């Protein structure tokens, strides 16, 4: 009923089929079909995700007014991806003064100086990882880094936002590590999520049946414990996701408990892969590029010499780390869209967005795309040097997202991912293994992620 919009207003795009629209055209994922779309149609494109209107948009400035000039009055919420159940409280779930009012409460959460009080903690987990790969490189035989990096993760995320210590990979059977496992990204791809998207009307048949998107045994027993730690840390009378939660419910609107669990979970489904996928990433481009990882090691040893412990202020020191995380990103950003609900009739940059169309920015087709980058299939991370990290337009690459919607926890991703790079390159080197995928493909799920994991051998330096 709804395929000829994007014909009427004289947008370029594949020709959609009744009752699927383009879904067929996925068969090679997201950053495909978006990569291909952008070279067969130009700037802007229209495609339907069933009956769903998506338009993309690749000028810098029309992106500019999308996330951030007409953010709060237009472009506000993502779009619904299936039964929620109660957590739709959760901030990058919630929606218009639902969304302001959390994202306002649990800004200060995320500050540089709640970080820097968060550096010690997060220390402590990059030397268990160390001990547990030097039982993996003594071995001799290639380690999978997903694992390495999931269970260092796991233990980062289960002390930050809660009190929990924990070694993950030596002890698989804590009630927080088992569920927490099962907190893995979702494939929009597979079987489930794409009938929902062709059958949007099936969304409200699922919540009423309590048929949640979350794991309902994850949720339900992680927010038993958060009652549980909440009387507990009650009877004992701190640096703690929670707890800086729970100190300003105390003291817009208030938070409520349920609100409270709800960002709770969030934050540990927003970093257990997201942090681990992106370090596999970054240290298969360091041993196929030995060359960047000889000089990040060079740099390392001298901010920090005699292998000295890092810290929040030697972290922002280090120049090259943050160039080798940048340009990983650029090659791999995994949440691969930006996605954005037209809420009202608007015209920006002299374009005019009808209500209810998804508006899209394809971060993967962008940051590969060769207009704005040199070589975009190699890994040169030099391309965000001091002299050169101001041609890169910041609305091209949008890694963590742009505008007051954008990745809140970036400045604590970046810093768990670089503290975790700083230890383990001090003290190991590696080697690309014979199982390693020289030229590693791409999955052609919903998800960015390699084809095979990454296997790579370890060894002590
Ligand atoms: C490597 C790790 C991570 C990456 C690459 C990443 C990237 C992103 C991206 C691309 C978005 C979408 C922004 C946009 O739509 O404009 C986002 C949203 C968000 N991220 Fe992250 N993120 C990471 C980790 C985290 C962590 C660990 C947390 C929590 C502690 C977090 C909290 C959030 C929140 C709350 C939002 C939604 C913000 C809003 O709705 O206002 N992220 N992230
Ligand atoms: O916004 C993204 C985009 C993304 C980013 C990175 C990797 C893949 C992807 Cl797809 N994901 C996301 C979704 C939800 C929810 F509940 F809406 F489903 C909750 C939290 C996150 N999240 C992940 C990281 N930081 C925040």
């Amino acid at each position: 009923h709804s395929h000829g919009l994007f014909k009427k207003l004289g947008i370029p795009g594949p020709t959609p089929l009744p009752f699927l629209g383009n879904i067929l055209s996925y068969h090679k994922g997201f950053c495909m079909f978006d990569m291909e779309c952008h070279k067969k149609y130009g700037k802007v494109w229209g495609f339907y995700d069933g009956q769903q209107p998506v338009l993309a948009i690749t000028d810098p400035d029309m992106i500019k007014t999308v996330l951030v000039k007409e953010c709060y009055s237009v472009f506000t919420n993502r779009r619904p991806f299936g039964p929620v159940g109660f957590m739709k409280s959760a901030i990058s779930i919630a929606e218009d003064e639902e969304w302001k009012r959390l994202r306002s409460l649990l800004s200060p959460t995320f500050t540089s100086g709640k970080l820097k009080e968060m550096v010690p903690i997060i220390a402590q987990y990059g030397d268990v990882l160390v001990r547990n790969l030097r039982r993996e490189a003594e071995t001799g035989k290639p380690v999978t880094l997903k694992d390495v990096f999931g269970a260092y993760s796991m233990d980062v995320i289960t002390s930050t936002s809660f009190g929990v210590n924990i070694d993950s990979l030596n002890n698989p059977q804590d009630p927080f590590v088992e569920n927490t496992k099962k907190l893995l990204r979702f494939d929009f791809l597979d079987p489930f999520f794409l009938s929902i998207t062709v059958f949007p009307f099936l969304i409200p048949i699922l919540e009423v049946l309590n048929i949640c998107v979350f794991p309902r045994e994850v949720t339900n027993f992680l927010r038993k414990s958060v009652k549980r730690m909440k009387e507990s840390r009650l009877e004992d009378t701190r640096v703690d996701f929670l707890q800086l939660m729970i100190d300003s419910q105390n003291s817009h609107k208030a938070l409520s408990d349920l609100e409270l669990v709800a960002q709770s979970i969030i934050f540990i489904f927003a970093g257990y892969e997201t942090t681990s996928s992106v370090l596999s990433f970054i240290m298969y481009e360091l041993a196929t590029h030995p060359d960047v990882q000889q000089k990040l090691q060079e740099e390392i040893d001298a901010v920090l010499p005699n292998k000295a412990p890092p810290t929040y202020d030697t972290v922002l020191q280090m120049e090259y780390l943050d160039m080798v995380v940048n340009e990983t990103l650029r090659l791999f950003p995994i949440a691969m869209r930006l996605e954005r609900v037209c809420k009202k009739d608007v015209e920006i940059n002299g374009m005019f967005i009808p209500k209810g169309v998804v508006v899209m920015i394809p971060s993967y087709a962008l940051h590969r795309d060769p207009k704005y980058w040199t070589e975009p299939e190699k890994f040169l991370p030099e391309r965000f040097s001091k002299k050169n990290k101001d041609n890169i337009d910041p609305y091209i690459y949008t890694p963590f997202g742009s505008g007051p919607r954008n990745c809140i926890g970036m400045r604590f991703a970046l810093m768990n991912m670089k503290l975790a790079l700083i230890r383990v390159l001090q003290n190991f080197s590696f080697k690309p293994c014979k199982e390693t995928q020289i030229p590693l493909k791409l999955s052609l799920g919903g998800l960015l992620q390699p084809e095979k994991p990454v296997v790579l051998k370890v060894e002590s330096r």
